[PDB]
């Protein structure tokens, strides 16, 4: 339900990120190797953090009106950015331990990661419709080079390891470039940018992206040989 | 003091946790070592947030009213969430290090102990009557997930170690399990829940709790030969 | 245009940021060796972060009005406290790395550091006119703390090494001690505080502690040789 229909996109979420981590779980009960047990952690608490705001936007709480400068009124879901400020660091630092990248490079995409989320966050909750812009504009440059640094960076990290990590790597940073860069697209054709669509499609898209990004990226990851 | 008199207690509370950290202050001036004086850092440091917070309520800054669906009203001290947020952590950190637990395990926990404390916080503010319970589950399924790899992952580190040290841990986890267990109880009992005490009640079992868990446990670890 | 003019010193400050930034970014672009590097992340995340915060303030976001048991009603940029929040820790992580400190003394001086900005946070938003005053002496007092321990054990980690590194290490020492005092004196004398300068001049007082603190600041340290 929720305000246009947009609910249940929020209920098939939860449920979808809830059983993509009860299959997580499920699957790392037989596992006693520190590394894999690590993967194992991060990929299932990522879900996790993704059901429960799903199901608190599904229940009204993840969700605040917002009133343009425009005299437009904008239905937020605030409760993603949350979400988002959680979970794709811990994506990144899942890549990133598949790549073998540094303390030092892994902070470094999430501080650009993080940086992404709150100005993000700030383009959707600003009044000012040209500040609205400005900060989409800036998290998505932000976007392009948090990809690039992902691709170069961990590309290079990886780059030594056998044949099976650069493949698992290759594969999950793809997920990755594709799914993560079609967000921002989201954003402007939905309700919070352009509106060409309303809450129910924007909420659709968000599901999707969020389904892929979260237990298709952790089901490629911790079916790999590369995490063993 | 307060809406229903429950400032004596936030009172008294913030006085305990100074106390506390005057305490501990005064007990560490001469200790050299450095990994003693992290144990000294962390456990002077949680009664430090803790005393602000209870000072911050004191005042009446970090209460809202939150207006049920029910139509019932609660008088929500929420700056307790932002406390619990990052003492519970510094706690977890606090036995980790005792335990010589790694920092993966101990990453662990802080997340799933995040998770509770986030998923907490959403049923304390949650309207949808509904919503305020399947959080309140969430949470506590988390705290039970939480106190498990407790016992059985920093357990298993700290199995190595001297007797004094294994003594010491086992102190201080059985404080751990039994303090923290009561909150969602308390929460349950009190006015965001079932509503079987008032708002003074509530804040009373709240202060003792929270003196025990971060006086009473930092007293406990500071005082130990397993430190130095 | 600001609330009362003080726009002016929101959008230089943007604009300085900005700049230094970018002159960070031009000045790092060959830099291949990975500690050299991490120094650059870190000092152009620093501005990237106050510039986008000035930027939201410059727009109106991140400005609340707060009436005070008093009756006086203060016009209070919230936002920059998220923006301390960040780049107070990072730039204790920066003078760290330089310092060669442990994780340890890094940690406790970044708990320290949070413990300060969220304590002047409490005192900024707060309506109890006691209060307001209680906290922001909690968190200069947790300055002066945080600034002692600067001083002696980063001065001590850095005491055996070169001396380009001692030279450099002082100067931005000196440049924190200096800068970052002046803030509680800035929030005291203007609005928020004891009001004998009004919003204007303490937003100019800010903007000019916050060029030098951020670009004056890491102009000095990534041009020294010492972290190259
Ligand atoms: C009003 C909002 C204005 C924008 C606020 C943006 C706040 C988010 C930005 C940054 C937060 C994340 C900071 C991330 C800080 C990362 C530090 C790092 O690079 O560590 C490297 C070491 O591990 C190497 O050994
Ligand atoms: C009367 C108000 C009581 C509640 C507010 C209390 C605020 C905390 C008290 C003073 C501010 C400083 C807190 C500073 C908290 C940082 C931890 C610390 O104190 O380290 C001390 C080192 O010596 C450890 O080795
Ligand atoms: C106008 C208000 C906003 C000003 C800043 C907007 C643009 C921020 C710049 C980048 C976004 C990520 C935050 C800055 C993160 C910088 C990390 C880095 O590795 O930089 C590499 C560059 O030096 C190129 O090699
Ligand atoms: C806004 C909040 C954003 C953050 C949210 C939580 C995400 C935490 C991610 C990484 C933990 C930091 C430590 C990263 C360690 C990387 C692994 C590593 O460095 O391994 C080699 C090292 O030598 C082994 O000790
Ligand atoms: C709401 C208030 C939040 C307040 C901030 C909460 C987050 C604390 C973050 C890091 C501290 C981690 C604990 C410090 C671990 C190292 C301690 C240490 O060894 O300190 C040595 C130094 O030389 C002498 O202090
Ligand atoms: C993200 C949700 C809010 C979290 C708020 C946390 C506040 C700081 C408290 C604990 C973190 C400690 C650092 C992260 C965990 C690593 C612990 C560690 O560093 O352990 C070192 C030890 O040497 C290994 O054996
Ligand atoms: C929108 C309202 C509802 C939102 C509900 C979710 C809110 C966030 C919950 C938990 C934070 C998780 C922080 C995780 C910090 C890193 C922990 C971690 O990395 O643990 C594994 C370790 O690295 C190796 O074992
Ligand atoms: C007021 C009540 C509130 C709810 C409180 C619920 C009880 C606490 C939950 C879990 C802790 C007990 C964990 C039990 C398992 C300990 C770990 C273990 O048994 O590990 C294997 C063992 O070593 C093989 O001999
Ligand atoms: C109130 C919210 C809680 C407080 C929010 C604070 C946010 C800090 C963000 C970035 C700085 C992270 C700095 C982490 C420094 C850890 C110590 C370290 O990395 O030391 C490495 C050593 O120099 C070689 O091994
Ligand atoms: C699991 C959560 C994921 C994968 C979230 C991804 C979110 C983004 C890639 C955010 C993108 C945005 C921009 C880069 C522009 C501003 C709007 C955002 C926040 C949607
Ligand atoms: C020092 C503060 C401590 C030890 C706080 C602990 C708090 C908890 C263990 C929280 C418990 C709760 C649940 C598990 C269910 C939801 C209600 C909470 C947040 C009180
Ligand atoms: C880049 C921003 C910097 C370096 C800001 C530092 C800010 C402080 C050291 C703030 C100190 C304050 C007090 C000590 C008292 C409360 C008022 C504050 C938050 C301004």
């Amino acid at each position: 339900l929720g305000v246009e229909g947009e609910g249940i996109w929020l209920a098939l979420g939860t449920i979808g990120m809830l059983l993509g981590m009860l299959y997580f779980i499920a699957d790392g009960l037989d596992v006693q190797d520190p590394r894999q047990k690590e993967f194992y952690v991060i990929t299932i608490l990522i879900p996790a953090i993704a059901a429960a705001s799903y199901l608190s936007m599904f229940f009204g709480f993840g969700l605040t009106e917002v009133s343009l400068a425009n005299g437009r009124v904008v239905d937020v879901y605030w409760a993603r950015y949350a979400d988002w400020l959680f979970t794709t660091p811990l994506l990144l630092l899942d890549i990133g331990l598949l790549a073998g990248a540094s303390q030092r490079d892994i902070g470094a995409l999430v501080g650009i990661d993080a940086f992404m989320i709150v100005t993000g966050l700030v383009a959707t909750l600003t009044k000012v419709v040209v500040a609205r812009y400005a900060f989409w504009t800036i998290s998505t440059i932000s976007m392009v080079f948090l990809l690039y640094y992902l691709v170069a960076v961990f590309g290079e990290a990886v780059s030594d390891a056998d044949e099976d990590t650069r493949s698992t790597f290759n594969a999950l940073r793809n997920i990755i470039l594709v799914t993560w860069a079609i967000y921002p697209v989201a954003w402007l054709v939905g309700t919070e940018g352009l509106a060409l669509t309303g809450l129910y499609g924007e909420t659709l898209l968000f599901m999707v992206l969020d389904l892929v990004a979260k237990v298709g990226f952790g089901f490629i990851l911790l079916r790999s040989r590369a995490i063993m």
